[PDB]
């Protein structure tokens, strides 16, 4: 599994739950084009997103929904989403997983990144 | 102011001097339009972006250049840029954007008051 | 200055007004010695803590009591407080310690200028 | 486990590793009484700390050892340490994960609570 997303609510100290998470990678043409998408598990993480092959080298962006998941919960929220974008697989594969901390007002994102 | 941005450096404890930061607005083609930009100043502010007048209820990007400015200390990055996506509501309100810069991580955080 | 607290509320995107902070300097005995407080103003900040001259190469702590002021809003909070802990040590240096405060997490950054 | 603690490394983008961590618990006296104490393993994780039966309501502290965890990548950091206070199990018992995020002049600390 190279590319996992995890997402922590900040405000209920609890995983984020049903978050959308969709993943790009950038073209040959300077474009975003889909790469992978899903949703939280019960425990605040997403797994099986893609695999060893399917992820090549290249620019991702992880676009995690915060702004639904805010609004689901009664709340107005006051970014659109996290998005998280950097280079993958440059020095050959690795695994990936990206972290997110969510509030109302802020969000942040940290990577974690291991050799297989 | 409307708008600022400020930011801060969680490796060396400082300012974030001389970041460039573009801010985006979203047009009717859900392209991002260019609509200001500049480079934070020595206590890792950027002030004068945009004015009352121009900046109008929509969905604002801020992508703040945090892999220039890593390579620039020679500090190894992880992601590309920083970029912060809000819609702006119109009371009386400024924004402002604040950023805390680690090589493998960062936070944003906006601060809207009267 | 020579020291300053700034916080910030990242549940409605605002400063933190009206927080206790409480500043200890570690003594002899391994104790903590109080050494200054203040309540964060309007725009989130604290001046005035302390001078050039009472504040000395040594430990510190600076504890902000988030739980009065999460209680205060109605808001559920997870810490009894924040301390942040350092070593201050003499060129010439200004300490701002900034806070982002939610209800199960907190953040804090120093910011160390000449 | 009714308590654990994660530790990850900002600047490095990987777990934090061997990172002392020392718990206490407030005692009627208002003193801080030694309670547990461990070091991370390869995945930043410390287990194992306590048990059910151990782990009372109380005001704990986990004092993790960044500044040891610095020095020893041979960097001056800022804090002393990062000192997480919180009352527990106060309507019954939770498990509590501490996570805490570490770069040289930053941390941040996040609980998550899960009703076991
Ligand atoms: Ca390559
Ligand atoms: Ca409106
Ligand atoms: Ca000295
Ligand atoms: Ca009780």
């Amino acid at each position: 599994c190279p590319l996992m997303v995890k997402v922590l609510d900040a405000v209920r100290g609890s995983p984020a739950i049903n978050v959308a998470v969709h993943v790009f990678r950038k073209a040959a043409d300077d474009t975003w084009e889909p790469f992978a998408s899903g949703k939280t598990s019960e425990p605040g993480e997403l797994h099986g997103l893609t695999t060893e092959e399917e992820f090549v080298e290249g620019i991702y962006k992880v676009e995690i929904d915060t702004k639904s998941y805010w609004k689901a919960l009664g709340i107005s929220p006051f970014h659109e989403h996290a998005e998280v974008v950097f280079t993958a697989n440059d020095s050959g594969p690795r695994r990936y997983t990206i972290a997110a901390l969510l509030s109302p007002y802020s969000y942040s994102t940290t990577a974690v990144v291991t050799n297989p």
